[PDB]
Parts: structure tokens; sequence; C-alpha cells
DNA sequence: TGTGGGATTTTCCCATG
DNA sequence: CATGGGAAAATCCCACA
């Protein structure tokens, strides 16, 4: 039958999420594969279909119960925190440029997360598997616009409460849901919606991207720890690590570790280190090694560093 | 006739300010010589008098023209901003302890700023000086004898709105005002105030504690051009110097200067510069200078450093 | 349980074509 | 203006003694 399906995740990190104050037009929400020179953008398909359809998209949450998310979608083809496009009669490919993740603050997510799943609701925009399971039967909107009865508003609510700290306003997820056209000729017949890879916000230090801005010594000695000044983006001086690693021709790669204690990582923006060793020296011609940062927690790197290792 | 003296300035930098949503109990504005063993606070001493008198503290401005600042005292007697002290009849020396500096949002100055005012006019505490001259006639004259008048209330408000537009939150100034008794009861007869040396806010980026925490090289050829990292606590890319300098024996200071763009200057905590040439390019015997942090727009400087100039 | 200090959130603003 | 990015303003929180 009839599938969705992902072509191009978006980024996961890289991408700064916008306050309300900071205003529009920040940039759109790189794909997975965008380059500096090659500006892609995430993109699905539907495939065993070729004809109309309606495809939405929804920032739903990073839990185990995958809900709806206070942050909301911005740009062309954006209302009230929801992308709606229309997949095209022939190509049946759809891509979403110039998209941007409105954050909310802590205080005003409640009213927020009320009012999009009482949206949800209004629109059958997956009332069920998001906002709650016994609201599975709004997903039959019928035409367009409804009405609410003062249960299903008491249930909205509940949910709403739920905002407890399963909320994490520094990830989301992108959630597409498809619809295939009715025999009345409304697009309503639901697909399985697909959800995409957690976007991080690149102003959580915790999921911020690596990166080494420039080095004090270029090169260094194999002899032992040899002093380095190291400056680099944010990190946190508990969840960093220095890694030095050189490729091998068996396939396996060689690992030392630079040694430092998290005092020794200068206000997020800095850390000095010593240079491990090697071990020892085999060829007397020194070895062009590579040296990045890692973050502890997720296992992510920063770009890799040419560095240089000498004999006695 | 009987006069006010400032015994112990308040130390002029060092102290933070504290918002309201960071409560109490975060430390008290020490006095210029405090230090680990021994505190010391802001002390004033009455002369050519023994007997009883009231001591006020207002928040002053740094400005051309001084005027009351929306920051607010807290603490050790202390209400509505201004703190309020007995003095005598014995002892003419008052020293001021677990004192904080409240830091008023700028969404808040202005209301605060006229309701300062305001209290400032009913109270006596020098409206004429610190909040327009033609008020200089409301001198303390009694608990109720003074409700203020329309004319007088759109006088303040003018200047609540043109001082908003002046008031800098980083600096403020203390102003001790003696009362001494009128042949009555009351402490009417106003000996003339003495404003203190300015404080700065020490989280505030343009007054912050000016340290160097560390260099990668403290030893250096005469001739100008090697490169150091420095890593600093936070500075202010467009008004921060690196001051090489040395005392010499008839007196004089010879100064360099690190060389360095803004640029160079990574995330307001390190700086990556070139090192100065020395006095002579001629020396055998070491020199051992010092180094520092200098900020441009306050020839405020951290802590000398030693740094060797060697004879190549 | 007070005292500092660091780090996080929110907001503002500049550089650049 | 459209985008990025750095930094200031306001808030929260933790270590330590």
């Amino acid at each position: 039958g009839p599938y969705l399906q992902i072509l191009e995740q978006p980024k996961q990190r890289g991408f700064r999420f916008r306050y309300v104050c900071e205003g529009p037009s920040h940039g759109g929400l790189p794909g997975a594969s965008s380059e500096k020179n090659k500006k892609s953008y995430p993109q699905v398909k539907i495939c065993n279909y070729v004809g109309p359809a309606k495809v939405i998209v929804q920032l739903v949450t990073n839990g185990k119960n995958i809900h709806l998310h206070a942050h909301s979608l911005v740009g062309k083809h954006c209302e009230d925190g929801v992308c709606t496009v229309t997949a095209g009669p022939k190509d049946m490919v759809v891509g979403f440029a110039n998209l941007g993740i409105l954050h909310v603050t802590k205080k005003k997510v409640f009213e927020t997360l009320e009012a999009r799943m009482t949206e949800a609701c209004i629109r059958g925009y997956n009332p069920g598997l998001l906002v709650h399971s016994d609201l599975a039967y709004l997903q039959a909107e019928g035409g367009g616009d409804r009405q609410l009865t003062d249960r299903e508003k008491e249930i909205i609510r509940q949910a709403a409460v739920q905002q407890t700290k399963e909320m994490d306003l520094s990830v989301v997820r992108l959630m597409f849901t498809a619809f295939l056209p009715d025999s009345t000729g409304s697009f309503t017949r639901r697909l399985e919606p697909v959800v995409s890879d957690a976007i991080y916000d690149s102003k959580a230090p915790n999921a911020s991207n690596l990166k080494i801005v420039r080095m004090d010594r270029t090169a260094g000695c194999v002899t032992g720890g040899e002093e380095i000044y190291l400056l680099c983006d944010k990190v946190q001086k508990d969840d960093i690590q220095i890694r030095f690693y050189e490729e091998e021709e068996n396939g396996g790669v060689w690992e030392g570790f630079g040694d430092f204690s998290p005092t020794d990582v200068h206000r997020q923006f800095a850390i000095v280190f010593k240079t491990p060793k090697y071990k020892d020296v085999n060829i007397t011609k020194p070895a062009s090694v590579f040296v990045q940062l890692r973050r502890k927690s997720d296992l992510e790197t920063s770009e890799p560093k040419p560095f240089l290792y000498y004999p006695e």
C-alpha cells in the first residue's frame, strides 16, 4: 500500500532556535546533506501513489511518548506552528525550505501547548497519537472547521498539565503526516505518520556543534605531556574530551587523549591540556595524527585538526 | 561648622549587584580596605559635633549632574532603597555592613526612579540636589507636613523621563547625608552631603574583574613578534589592551603593547596576540617586566603578571 | 544556610552582501 | 532586508564551608 518516506532528514545539530523577540528570517532549517555551497532542505516522498496529496509537518517531543511540542514551525506555508504543503499530482517528492523553529519561553509553554492541542483536535492533526489516546475519534474532521465539547476541552487541559519536565525545549522532531484524497475529493485518508531524526538547538551547550577555533602548538613530541592551549566554541567542563585519533591501514584507529581537569576548561571556551603518547617512535620520521573535541555524553565530535608527532 | 567625613570608601570594583530574582544574602558591599581576614565596610564620621544624629545613604548616579539612581540599597537598616542609621550620642563613627545593591531591570527603571524621586521630595532627602533644582525648598520639614502638589508631580515625572534615558545601570555612588537636631527633637539641621567613590557592577562587562587567568608563554625575546595565548576573565573586544611595562630606577615606566585585532579576542575569554619589542634590543641580564590587561575606557588594570625578556 | 561564583535563558543588536 | 552570529540583560542554580 501507500506509505510516506523521508528522503532527506534535517540536520540534527547546528541550527539555532529563535525566540519570538528575535524576529523572523534568521535562516531555514537545513537538510542533513546541506553544506555551505549546497543549501539542502528536508525532503519526504510518498510511494505507491502518483496523485494529489496533502502533507502536514508538526513539531513533536523527543520522549518515549511522542506528544506535541510547544515550539512552533514558522515560514512559508506555516500556520499556528504547523506546516501544510501540497504533494503535487506527478512529482511525489516534497521539500521543506525556509522553515524556522520558534523557541517558546518556559513560562508561555502551557498556553501554547493547550492551543496547539486544541487546534489539532479541531483540525484532525493526529489527536490520538500526539495529544491523547481517547481523542483518536477526532481525526475524522469531515470537512474543515469543527466545534469541541467541554469534555474534549478538559482532556486537552489534562495533557496541557502533562507538560512537565518531559518537555525538553532543546530538542524537537519533525513528524510528517500524509493525506490521500477521499471519495468526496477531500484529503482525509490518513497515511502512517513518519517521525524524523531529532533536531537539537545549537544554543544548548549540551548539543551545540563542537569546534576547535585554533590551537597553541600545531605539533609536538611523543616524549610526554606537552602543554597546549586550545580555543574552542562553548563546551561544558564535565562533558568534554580531547581525542587524538590515527586512522590505520587495517581499518582500526589509534586513540589517545589529552590530560586535563574540568578546571582546565576556562569559562567554557578554552582548554589547557597536555599531549599524550603515540606510542614511542619506530619510524623516526614525524607522524600526521588528528585531534578533535569529543562530547562524552552523545559521543559527538568536532571537525578534525591535523597534529604532528616528533621523535627524540 | 560641623561636617561629614568619609573614613573608608566602598570597594570600587569586585562587588556584584543582584537582581530581585537572585534573592538576598549573596554578600555585603565591602569597604575599600576589606580583605579575607578582618572584614571592612564603608565608614563615615561626623566631625565638629558630638551627640545624636541620623545618617542616610542614597544611591546616586556617576554622570555630570548627580541624580537619584534606580538601583536600591537593601539589607541592614534599609527601606525603600535608602539606608537610615543613627549616630552617637558618644561615638560619631558609623559603618555600613550587610549592604546590597539591588539591580533594577531596564523595564522597571522609570517607575522606580519616579517613586524614588517622590520619596526624596516628601522626606526631604535632598530633592533640590538630586531631583530638580526648583524643588530645593522641599527641605525636611515633618513626618506628614508634605503632600506633593500637581506641578511638583509633573516636574518629577519629566525629570524621571529625562533621567531614564541617561542612567548607567553598571555604576552607582553612595551619598551620605547627616541630620542634626534643631532645638526641638527632630533631626532637621542638614549637614552638607558627601558623595563616595563610584561602585561598579562586577557582573557588567564594562566593569568586570580584569584578570589574566593564564598565559602559554612567560618568557620572550627582546625582539617583538612572539605569539602568546592568554586566558582571561570576560573582556570586551573593542575595549581591551594587553600592556607590558617596566618600572625604571629613575622612576620612569616603560610600556609596550601586545599587537592583536578585536577578532583575535575569542568569545570574550581569550586573546591571541603578538608580543611587543623590549626597551633595548641589546641586553645581557634577563629583564623581568610585568604584563597586565587594561580597559581602554578605564585605565583599570588586572593584576601584574611577571614576564621575562631574554637577551636572544 | 550564606556567600560567592558559574552557567543558563532570554533578549538585543551588529556585520555583510 | 535576509541571515547569521556575538554579546548583554535577566535568571537560575551549584559548590563549599
